[PDB]
DNA sequence: GGGGCCGGAAAATTTCTACGTCTGCG
DNA sequence: CCGCAGACGTAGAAATTTTCCGGCCC
């Protein structure tokens, strides 16, 4: 099977990274390794998915990381031009554009074979420095003038609903919560969490679904947004019409499916009743983390 | 030949997904 | 009072990254 372009771009967006591992290897003369990599890293529940992608691409070797985690990596340079090659048609919107072309930067360099001089590694050095988490603690001492290089910031808008069934595939939750003599209500919920770090882009999606609200939300000394929407409403005529034009990816997408069965019988009044609850108690606790199957 | 390149597993780190609740409201 | 839902919590694991041996192969 195969994955829109934009839908992928959208998953791009949520899940997969983009690495630069570079490594001292030599001293008699001074040599160093370099390698580009991106890889997207799923639940062997998902595998279909990177076996989609890997069918749309036609590159990248699939791994498995072990603990419930399959990983699709793509690390052959020149199957590194097919990467590039979509997401220079369809690129990121996220921070993670930034990423992505410092990512490019280092191709350019890796392919001028730039890479075998010490004027490639220092320049290595200094993208690797901006990228993810920045360099480790070895090359910060052996490479000090190592916070020359910009970070590219992102400000984007939505492409288009393809790229959010995407990026929903990914981040998305569909959660038929079972609020609880005076506890016993249904609520339907669908949220996405975000690092703040694309707080303007997070904030868009109020503007462009038409409804929800932003929460921000604490742990430790982390910080996440969740873009929220109860309102039933506002679910049935905006969330959900929206998925259905543009299907999601994955088993995620059979959670949408019980999600909407849940959101027919709310409607259709069944959930205030004794026979109605039954059907609905029986899809939230066979779909999301209620099903192994 | 030999050294950069690459299949593949896996540790490091955290940003998610999942799912409640308290509370005011009409 | 019942039902809706805004605002706001915590668990913990599916994720985001980084790691590098062995050994093809240009
Ligand atoms: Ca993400
Ligand atoms: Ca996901």
């Amino acid at each position: 099977e195969s994955i829109n372009p934009w839908i992928l771009t959208g998953f791009a967006d949520a899940e997969g990274s983009f690495s630069l591992y570079i490594r001292n290897t030599n001293d008699r003369p001074s040599r160093y390794e370099t390698r580009l990599t991106f890889a997207i890293g799923l639940h062997y529940k998902d595998k279909s998915i990177l076996e989609n992608i890997q069918s749309t691409w036609k590159v990248g070797i699939i791994t498995n990381a072990g603990n419930n985690v399959v990983q699709l990596r793509v690390s052959r340079f020149e199957d590194l031009k097919v990467i590039i090659d979509h997401f220079e048609k369809y690129p990121l919107i996220t921070q993670k554009l930034g990423d992505y072309k410092l990512f490019k930067q280092a191709f350019s360099v890796m392919e001028n074979k730039e890479h075998l001089k010490e004027n490639g590694i220092k320049e290595l050095v200094r993208i690797k420095a901006k990228m993810n988490w920045g360099l480790n603690d070895e090359l910060k001492k052996a490479f000090p003038e190592n916070i020359s290089k910009e970070r590219p910031l992102i400000n984007k808008n939505i492409p288009n609903l393809k790229w959010l069934a995407g990026f929903t595939s990914g981040e998305g939750y569909f959660g038929v919560i079972l609020a609880k003599a005076a506890t016993v209500q249904v609520r339907l919920r669908f949220e996405i969490g975000q690092h703040i770090r694309d707080k303007n882009l997070m904030n868009s999606l109020i503007t462009y679904l038409g409804c929800g609200h932003i929460y921000e939300k604490n742990k430790s000394g982390r910080s996440w947004l969740v873009y929220t929407v109860t309102k039933f409403s506002d679910i049935s005529d905006k969330i959900i019409p929206v998925f259905q034009k543009n299907t999601l990816i994955g088993v995620k997408l059979e959670d949408f499916e019980d999600w909407c069965k849940v959101a027919k019988l709310i409607e259709e009044k069944k959930h205030l009743t004794e026979s109605g609850l039954d059907e609905i108690k029986k899809i939230k606790l066979n779909m999301n983390k209620g099903r192994v199957f």
